[PDB]
């Protein structure tokens, strides 16, 4: 099996605790929905409360590459540690040879007054498959957390 | 700056020792062309004996994506951890925004017999030119994985 892990990683001039309020937040899915618009077209709350063991069904803009559409779970909400996984558990990269695909936020503490927003998406991949380990870059998520750190900035001011 | 990297995992059923005997070989810029030609066109060594210091000159075959030539850089050849560390100094990614691109091969021990080839690419990139970090993607070296690999089993 191809085992595989992408991480990018923003500075932030905001204490760790503003973004990850935000990233932690059952609101984010909406956020998606109106902070990227050629990103994320639909986002529907199949399940649960926002906590851990809610499920969303994605689409993505138009246009952009399969996989476009998917289902997935809060599966780890860590305020300890910030750190939030979500899980996909149908379609998405799961019809396309992978047997596992995470996505994982962790809000990392530099100083009382920055932060660093490292995102990582891990996976598992039927080596069958391999060459689809190609359309997971290393700028994944990098625009999610370009939104959302400008969404918490601009409302500071 | 975007701090980025990608990382894949080749699990092969022989000794660490044997995978890094040839991940650390001087020889390894002659076997990447020799087993890869659909990738390495073309790669020569400017200076040095295979030892940290060393600098080669990479071109990649026709229709690879840009940028296809480059100078690279032994910059750490730890036998005790099993890792080689390759940047590159002039030409590649370095014209397309990126202010360090770091290449690292881990050949990690899981027991006697079996260990797992860790390749990385861990980059700082401008953020004028934060785009260009979708050029990197996970499949890097893992190609390379496949050829070197090969190579140790059935010779065995």
């Amino acid at each position: 099996m191809v085992i595989g892990r992408v991480v990018n990683e923003m500075e932030v001039g905001v204490p760790a605790d503003d973004i990850w309020a935000v990233y932690s937040s059952p609101e984010l899915p909406r956020l998606f929905v109106q902070l990227m618009p050629n990103v994320y077209k639909k986002i529907d709350i199949l399940q649960g409360d926002g906590t851990v063991g809610t499920v969303l069904h994605i689409e993505l803009a138009d246009g952009i590459p399969e996989p476009r559409t998917w289902k997935e779970k809060f599966i780890k909400i860590d305020h300890q540690h910030r750190e939030k996984v979500v899980r996909q558990i149908e379609g998405g990269f799961l019809d396309m040879g992978f047997r596992v695909f995470d996505v994982i936020f962790k809000i990392i503490e530099k100083d009382a007054c920055s932060c660093i927003i490292r995102s990582t998406t891990a996976f598992e991949l039927d080596e069958k498959f391999e060459n689809n380990a190609n359309l997971i870059t290393a700028g994944n998520l990098w625009g999610a957390a370009k939104a959302i750190s400008n969404y918490v900035i601009q409302n500071k001011s």
